[PDB]
Formats: C-alpha cells, structure tokens, sequence
C-alpha cells in the first residue's frame, strides 16, 4: 500500500464528505481514530470492503477504483487517524 498515492485519491474521491477527518453527510461516523475504533474500522481490510462495497450513503467504489487504489487510500486513512485526526 502507498499512502502518499493514498493521499491523491483521497483528495480526489473523498473529501467532498470527509475533509478534514469529518463526515458531512453521517457527522458521528467519522475517520478520527477513536471513531474508527469504537466502529471496528480501524484496519485495512475493514476499510477496503467498506470502500470497495459501500454502506448506506457511503458510496461503492468498486470498478470507479482500482483495486490498489482502494488499497492505498485505507492506508492513507489509517496513517491519518493514526497522525492528525485524532
Ligand atoms: C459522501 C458522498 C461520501 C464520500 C464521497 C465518501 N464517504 Fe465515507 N462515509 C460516508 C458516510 C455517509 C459514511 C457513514 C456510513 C454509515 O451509515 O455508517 C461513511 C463512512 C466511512 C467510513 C467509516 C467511518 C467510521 O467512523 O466508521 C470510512 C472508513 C469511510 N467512509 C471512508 C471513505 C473513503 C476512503 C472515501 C473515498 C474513497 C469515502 N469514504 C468517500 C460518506 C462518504
């Protein structure tokens, strides 16, 4: 995995809701560490099959992602919850 690629498609395909480590559409589902934690999410895998496969207004990016690229943007976020957001 490549968080400095994963920072790109961040920019590029989430932060319209979740600048910032917010969420502007589900304000408590945030990616700051402790929430990722408290939902179970604070793993790679857990973070690929959401993004991969989506959840409620948490829009798929399956086949608008490569895979690597879902790959890489869990790490960024990870790296991020871990660093900065929280
Ligand atoms: C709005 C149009 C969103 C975009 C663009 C992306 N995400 Fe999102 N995310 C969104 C919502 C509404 C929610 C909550 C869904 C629910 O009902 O539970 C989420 C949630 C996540 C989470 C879980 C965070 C938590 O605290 O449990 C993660 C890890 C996540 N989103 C990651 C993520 C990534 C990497 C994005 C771009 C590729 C992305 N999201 C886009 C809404 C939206």
């Amino acid at each position: 995995a490549d968080s400095v690629n994963g920072a790109k498609i961040f920019s590029a395909n989430c932060a319209s809701c979740h600048a910032g480590g917010k969420n502007l559409v589900q304000a408590q589902k945030t990616l700051k560490k402790a929430d990722l934690e408290k939902y179970g999410m604070y793993s790679a895998e857990a973070i690929i099959a959401q993004v991969t496969n989506g959840k409620n207004a948490c829009p798929a990016f399956k086949g608008r992602l490569k895979p690597e690229q879902i790959e890489d943007v869990a790490a960024y976020v990870l790296g991020k919850a871990d660093a900065d957001w929280k």
